[PDB]
């Protein structure tokens, strides 16, 4: 029959729901794999994929900064915030100083967090299937829990003071914290700003002084800055991480499993 229909403003949420949901439910994204999500401008087909789901799953946190506007052209289909409950860290610097880091989803402990929010939701709107949710989501938070041991091995060849986790978008500082890394970043949350060319110049600064080996950039935005950082320092470009997008289905990080395992390998593997 016609499946119960959630619709999610990004991808990460999608595919953690689309474990809760298993076949009992579809799940789609608003935003493609690659797209830039904290600025995205929807369109009119998005109010049509949004308007036709049972319900409409989203970070809060102000990560999409277009949904609430977005969302008043939605009628009669129920929302969740699947950050419910969930301690935010605060930007740290520049003109968002103050407000939420959206990026929660990168603690995996956190993760525990946005499946009950999902689980929750699937069985208020659709107690039909609840015993297929409650099952499926205490399957995935299983799976969920397996990464800490492996996550921690990978990255225990990097002794502590020199786990310098050094990003453009400031996107890692809830998987930073978990894992006992300091971060730097050559902008603290993805927005039209100011201050990028003179951050680049104190992000300089600061892996001379701790001879930081690797900077990364993020799936969503531009390499350049990071690339002109590794240029004028002795540090190397150690790569793509993912935290906004997964990949396509055919991709390197189609699952939010994946990406969470591709960004610490990748992270490991620069050092
Ligand atoms: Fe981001």
């Amino acid at each position: 029959a016609k499946k119960f229909k959630v619709v999610t403003t990004f991808t990460i949420i999608q595919d953690i729901a689309q474990n809760i949901a298993g076949d009992v439910a579809v799940v789609e994204s608003i935003t493609k794999p690659g797209a830039e999500i904290h600025d995205y401008q929807p369109t009119p087909r998005d109010i049509v994929k949004a308007q036709s789901a049972d319900l409409i799953l989203w970070n809060g946190m102000n990560l999409e900064r277009w949904f609430e506007k977005f969302f008043e052209s939605i009628k009669d289909v129920p929302s969740a915030v699947v950050t419910a409950g969930i301690t935010p860290l605060p930007i740290r610097e520049g003109p968002y100083s103050g407000i939420a880091n959206p990026h929660a989803w990168m603690s995996p402990s956190n993760a525990l967090i946005y499946i009950e929010n999902i689980r929750k939701a699937l069985v208020e709107h659709d107690p039909a299937h609840a015993e297929t949710y409650n099952r499926n989501a205490q399957a995935y938070a299983e799976k969920i829990k397996a990464l800490d041991a492996p996550l921690r091995e990978r990255l225990s060849r990097i002794p502590a003071e020199q786990r310098w986790l050094v990003t453009s978008e400031g996107a890692f500082s809830y998987l930073a914290k978990d894992y006992g890394f300091k971060e730097v970043y050559l902008w603290p949350i993805n927005a039209e700003q100011q201050g990028i060319p003179q951050q680049v110049r104190h992000v300089i600064d600061i892996i001379r002084e701790n001879k930081i080996p690797v900077v990364f950039s993020e799936s969503t935005i531009s390499d350049k800055p990071a690339k002109q950082v590794s240029k004028e320092t002795g540090a190397q470009y150690g790569g793509v991480l993912y935290v906004d997008s997964l990949s396509g289905e055919k991709g390197p990080v189609p699952t939010y499993i994946s990406l969470i395992n591709m960004t610490v390998d990748t992270i490991a593997k620069g050092f």
